């Protein structure tokens, strides 16, 4: 198939692609459950761009769709929490929006491996 090392900086720096889309970092660290007491009654998955980085050094994302399936719960569960006329959900659509075309884009360089 692939060998892992190469796969692996494919995968930071498509991370580090998708956090530079989300220009307010409002993604960047876990939602704050101490300031958001409803949220897991809400979202079954909590998910954020530092949580991304440990698992991908932890080996935890060992295929493309493994790391694109936390990405988009960064969106879902944006989507999901927060009300339409608000920046936040609008920043999740935007991310979605941008994000699609960094992860084609790094999946197309995966499937050269
Ligand atoms: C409730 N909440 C969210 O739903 C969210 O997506 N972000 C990014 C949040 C960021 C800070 C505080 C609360 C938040």
């Amino acid at each position: 198939e692939m060998q892992l090392t190469p796969f692996l900086i494919l995968l930071r720096k498509t991370l580090e692609q998708l956090q530079e889309k989300d220009t307010g970092n409002i993604f960047s660290e876990p939602v704050p459950l101490s300031e958001v007491p409803d949220y897991l009654d809400h979202i079954k998955k909590p998910m954020d761009f530092f949580t991304m980085k440990q698992n991908l050094e932890a080996y935890r994302y060992l295929n493309f769709d493994d790391f694109e399936e936390d990405f988009n719960l960064i969106v879902s569960n944006c989507l999901k929490y927060n009300a339409k006329d608000t920046i936040f959900y609008r920043a999740a659509v935007r991310l979605r929006e941008q994000g699609g075309a960094v992860l084609r884009q790094a999946r197309r360089q995966a499937e050269k491996m």
